[PDB]
């Protein structure tokens, strides 16, 4: 009750922040009410653990190296139906609960979809109420925070573990050791990986509460620790620790550094050797119901090296004959592809893994000669059929392709979309499921409707279950009985009306934020993502130009005014990418300045794009934006969290827009553009940037004023590097998409022209949003790939 | 009650540590005991500093590189008075309350006697009720853990907060800027320290309860925090951090790193900038008038003496108070204790050194230098000399900075920690300074804190005290001499005795355990522990070792006083000399214990890792007290208190604090010998051959040729050359020109030892007059004649 919740939060203040009302700060209360919820999981968090020990059900361990996590504290509160509880506490002692939850810091421990994906798996696993733990690395410095300085990009360190997490619990008798370099002995008592350097492993517990069921599972993640002149030495251990220090922040980009293969092996001999302490310890040649307790997902290829490091295990330490240990571990792993661009993936070069993992390196050999031993017996004559399976690239300096280790390591691998997982099987791996066919599978991505709809948007979640019940929450194909008040005006208003409160709420934001006039009653124009060619944000920025353009051309003419919003961060070095900020930006500057625009029209850049962020955005949007080149998107996930609140779609055919469009239907969705298909002919014929330019006025237009220094006139070349990529070498067709999307974009304020027909589409969209819960993922993973079962 | 206690262990151990009996750890049980004694603390804390706000008592500041701070959690559970209620509490709840103390980390953020003072007085301020703030830097590695690898000490990384420190409370809301390098800029504005490199400065509050009184003080240690390739620039964050990293392990010994630089300017930069605003912020541009009326800080030797220049450019450049105004009220302000005389242990910077980390500071202190030196030659015209003697830089080669002149020019009292030492600082090493201000210089001998050296330490003497005259003893330590009265009972003293042997019994436990030796419960414990050094002549100790040694086997039938030698402390990592005195004794030890010729008759031990937790246990065990530095080398010491208040008998020279407890105690209550302060001046004079004591004397030649020939080290003959080369060319410690009068000495101990009665009666004697010793007194005088504050009672 109120009561005791209040009596709980003074006790924190005055024992755990040993402070007084009158001189405690925002932040002090913050934690005191962190550390109240918290308190609330414990029973839970304890209570299931001990379960899984007691009833010992196969566990799920989902290995990624990324878990954008965002907030913890309201998540919480929700999970556990204390929200309103604790909004009414902390109101009568005279505060702001929203106040208190803005100074929590974000655990962006990821860089977008990928990490998020992990995140939202996590919150879905404890609400089907499965036996899974999520095993990652503590970067001490999270994706770093974006701030815009002249219209760059600018990056700033991510101390969010500056002030304390109460969030986690570091737990170090489980801590564990990692070697490093060395050399390898093969003795007669086995063979012995010697002379290593050591770092230490500490693991942190961070509790995950499912929604309403009991269950509070655990996200552990590890801490690198360190076990001439003696000052000197002290501070040299600032280089082992320097492993678990920061995330590396590329998004569908490979980053070969040592570093970043040290943080791989790190995270992934510290989870094996905790998982098979775990193992021999629960109440269960042992090793032979291995696979039948232990499932190991595998998130991308990152933690690759986790096969051989098993085999490592079971052969060189438990004495295991390679033939079992390599059956068992087959059986134990599962991997997901969420990979296509090539500069995505990761090829590592033999001599680097050979002078950090040489053991490893000889384990991976062993499983390539044993593989393509196999495939020589299968197609004798078929030479080049072995180069291309084999899992080294001997093609000048030899890498290894991560790809392959892991789809011979595993029992199951999947792609993230229906079309996605098509190309990975049919395509990039067709000489692997030639061979084995059941083991490619697909498993469509799915957000949780927790964090993305009852936490992020109240007021659409119980506007629903007014009218459908709360069933919707942990069965969210439920949202389909919201088919039945299609004809409903009241509702229809209803719903229109959640939305204009959301929008109102962030306008006020963007206000305070940047100083800009919003017009509340614009339509919302938004693409948040990580900022990447293949996602076009440059299109985006050419259809703004364009329409900035007819607003002089004719001021007077009718037009629905818009607000457009772009943000994203861009990696470091990712100098397109940044060029890109500077441009939107730049045209921003021009746009929202000139006084004949007005308010018909806004551009903005969403600075800092982050989870805690997109929970505020996404549902204040009207109009979202998934126009990645055809074939780019593997899946994407922001594009389910505008469709699940009240957001229209304007997309090409990629990824899981395809099955929106399946769900909803195509007419519901603005899809424009090439298809897969027409990108591949168009590849074929060849692609001549220049025809489109010349071929269509609006853009020509567009471009030149890019190009001439119209939205940089103190350096009209500035956007030199844009217009040359535009012209000579864009993979992702820009200009082919151009016309397509322009047209697309004019039915857009046309429907948004007739309120009535707007929220008919908005709510045939949100009615049939239900198959993209991550609840329907795990499921099926659960069932497919994991054989596992969920309990109540 | 106990009831209670347990409630609330049983409730953090859930929501806290966030697990069940059947799961939990020790160290789990030990997180969960310190929150619930924390907690008890938190009311009279919060309460204690909203008290300074409302009566705005004159504070009390002092700063310090070092708070040699030991366990917390039995001294918080005495000084709250839960000891036994929670020792009560563990026992029903079925749990070793000793197994989960001793699994508290020592939080050794000091080197010694000069880190371990402010720890005691941290303790006696509380327990006075002054509104007193300890400030220092909060290491993430304090002093070194010793271990011994092949008689050799080995340094492992002291990783103390790896598992958290359930004392702390990190207090974000204070953080502060501090400034390195950059360039001076000479505006019309004034002076302006421009593009500078920032590093945070993170405060983290220490409770520090005083003993049974309603007080709770602060102790608040900064943490430093960061404020091309990214990856790259984001692992440089470890370079800023890198400044509160690791406590330098010297002991009187000055190295002049920039990096310690950063460390000593890094905490009086944070710490002034927090004196300030809380001044401030007080109920007293801005008047500063009232400060020096409101603000005190001690100066803990000149480690933190840039906090003067620091004061001067805040209030100057900052405040802009005028030059005249900001350093009357800065002289007002500051105090600074002198802990040393110790050429090598004088810190002396480079002037380009600090010009390029602190170029304003340079400024400042050369503009305090010409006034100053302006004085001198308008006071004293044609003498130059005096001048350059006087000048707080030193331009004899490079040029370098006399951090000792600028504190004595800051303060507005300079002070030292013994009669014998504060006299030399005044008449001696500073005699043209005195001579000027004589008021100026004052001394304040040191004293130990009787909680935690007494009812912490040594239970059963506190109880058998206690027992006998009360224990209004612990708040007021003169009280001792009441023991008086119980000089002629045998019974009192069988019981003196007894508490002893219990001691030594449970210490020759710990040893057994330790270290593959048998140790002879009834031998004499003869104890030297403190940090190995030259001066301090734990290498004389060592000949009289062998000399015992050598006697052991000429007579092995001879009557004897059995003997355990104990010899520990830790070695400065870049200490030569030190660490081959270290290898000698484990050598001499490694000998001496396996000869089936001596066998129980003697016996010798290297401590290791000897630290707070460590002393706590040896000294109530300990029978003789090694206190044999060379006449006016110890400042005064501390440990020889600790000895004396725990029932040791002392022999050393006429040195430090030792000769006050002589003064106390009464001379032939104590084994004083060797040559005094005049007496080694005279040896100085006359110049110091070394050959001749070991020409002149059979014992020591014989010890030192055994030494020399590889008696000790027969796989490496010469191993102990440099021992032998000092001792006889570069000994400035003259440790043979002492052996004669030493082992002397000696004997006379163990001739007392062989009368109980004679013995303990002499101990009786000793611990009856150690109540001037108590950091209570010690305190007492320094609020009175320096930092002019009343306590609270
Ligand atoms: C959901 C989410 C993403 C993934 O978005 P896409 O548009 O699918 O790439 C990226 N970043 C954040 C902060 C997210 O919440
Ligand atoms: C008291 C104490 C000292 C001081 O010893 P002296 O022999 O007085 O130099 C040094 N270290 C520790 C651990 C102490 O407790
Ligand atoms: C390498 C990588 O981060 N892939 C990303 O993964 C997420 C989650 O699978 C997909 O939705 C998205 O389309 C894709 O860009
Ligand atoms: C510089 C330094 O560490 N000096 C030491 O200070 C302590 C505390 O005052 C004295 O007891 C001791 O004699 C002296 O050696």
């Amino acid at each position: 009750n109120v009561a005791e919740l209040k009596k709980s939060f003074n006790r924190h203040l005055h024992f755990t922040l040993v402070k007084d009302r009158n001189v405690a700060t925002t932040r002090d209360y913050y934690f005191a009410l962190a550390h109240t919820v918290r308190d609330h999981l414990v029973g839970r968090w304890i209570r299931t653990q001990q379960h899984y020990y007691d009833k010992c059900p196969k566990r799920v361990y989902y290995l990624s190296l990324e878990f954008y996590m965002g907030r913890t504290l309201q998540n919480t509160m929700i999970n556990l139906g204390l929200q309103n509880a604790c909004d009414e506490a902390i109101y009568q002692l005279g505060l702001d609960i929203e106040e208190l939850e803005e100074i929590e810091e974000d655990a962006g421990l990821g860089n977008g979809g990928l990490g998020r994906l992990a995140a939202c798996f996590l919150d879905s696993m404890a609400t089907l109420g499965l036996a899974a733990y999520g095993y990652g690395i503590r970067y001490e410095y999270g994706i770093f925070n974006q701030k815009i300085r002249d219209g760059w990009q600018v990056e700033e360190a991510d101390d969010w573990l500056r002030y304390g997490n109460p969030w986690e619990k570091s737990r170090p008798e489980f801590m564990l050791p990692v070697h490093f370099y060395g050399k390898v002995e093969h003795t007669n008592t086995g063979t012995k990986w010697i002379d290593t350097q050591v770092v230490l492993a500490l693991p942190y517990d961070t509790p995950v509460p499912g929604y309403m069921n009991n269950t509070v599972n655990t996200m552990r993640l590890w801490s690198a620790r360190a076990p001439g002149d003696y000052i000197q030495a002290v501070l040299d251990r600032n280089l082992a620790e320097n492993i678990s220090r920061v995330l590396y922040p590329n998004d569908n980009f490979f980053e070969g550094k040592e570093l970043r293969l040290k943080q791989e092996y790190f995270v992934v001999a510290a989870t094996l050797q905790d998982i098979i302490r775990r193992f021999k310890a629960s109440k269960f040649t042992v090793f032979d119901a291995f696979p039948d307790q232990v499932a190991i997902q595998l998130n991308d290829t990152h933690p690759a090296l986790a096969i051989p490091e098993l085999m490592r295990i079971f052969v060189d330490i438990e004495k295991l004959p390679w033939s079992k240990a390599w059956e068992l571990t087959q059986k134990t792993f599962a991997y997901t592809n969420h990979t296509v661009l090539p500069e995505a993936l990761e090829r590592w070069p033999v001599d680097l893994v050979e002078k950090l993992l040489p053991r490893h390196l000889e384990i991976i050999y062993e499983i390539n000669q044993k593989h393509l031993d196999r495939i020589v017996a299968l197609f004798p004559k078929d030479v080049d059929r072995l180069r291309r399976m084999s899992l080294i690239e001997e093609e000048g300096s030899k890498r290894i392709n991560m790809a392959h280790l892991c789809i011979v390591g595993s029992h199951a691998v999947n792609g993230v979309a229906k079309i996605h997982s098509d190309i990975v099987k049919t395509k990039v791996f067709k000489d692997f499921s030639e061979l084995e066919p059941d083991k490619f599978q697909n498993k469509t991505n799915g957000i949780t409707p927790r964090r993305w709809l009852l936490l992020c948007n109240p007021g659409l979640a119980e506007l629903i279950a007014e009218k459908i019940g709360e069933d919707y929450v942990k069965d969210l194909s439920q949202l389909t009985k919201l088919h039945s008040f299609l004809g409903d005006d009241v509702f229809l208003r209803e719903l229109a009306k959640v939305k204009q409160e959301n929008k109102l709420k962030f306008s006020q934001f963007l206000e305070t934020e940047y100083k800009v006039k919003i017009n509340p009653s614009s339509m919302f124009d938004v693409q948040v993502k990580r900022i990447h060619e293949y996602k076009r944000q440059l299109l985006n920025c050419l259809h703004v130009i364009t329409m900035y353009n007819r607003i002089k051309k004719d001021p007077k003419k009718l037009f629905v005014p818009r607000t457009v919003i772009i943000g994203g961060k861009a990696a470091p070095g990712y100098h397109m990418a940044k060029m890109i900020i500077k441009l939107i930006t730049s045209v921003a500057d021009v746009v929202n300045n000139d006084p004949m625009v007005g308010s018909k029209l806004k551009v903005i850049f969403l600075e800092n794009y982050r989870v805690s962020l997109a929970e505020k955005v996404i549902p204040a949007t009207d109009l979202s934006e998934q126009i990645s080149t055809a074939g780019t998107e593997a899946s994407g996930t922001g594009n389910m969290k505008f469709m699940l609140n009240g957001a229209l779609t304007i997309g090409t055919m990629d990824g899981a827009n395809v099955e929106m469009a399946e769900e909803a239907g195509e007419e519901n969705l603005f899809i424009f553009g090439m298809r897969i298909d027409d990108v591949a002919a168009l590849d074929k014929k060849g692609y001549e940037a220049k025809e489109y330019y010349e071929a269509l006025p609006e853009l020509k237009l567009v471009i030149d004023q890019i190009d001439n220094g119209f939205f940089s006139p103190k350096q009209p070349d500035l956007f030199k590097d844009i217009i040359n990529m535009l012209f000579y070498h864009d993979r992702f067709k820009v200009f082919a998409d151009y016309e397509a999307y322009v047209k697309c974009q004019d039915k857009v304020s046309q429907l948004y022209m007739n309120p009535k027909a707007w929220n008919t589409m908005v709510l045939k969209n949100i009615a049939a949003s239900g198959k993209f819960s991550s609840d329907r993922t795990i499921k099926e993973y659960a069932q497919n790939i994991w054989n596992v079962e969920p309990s109540d």
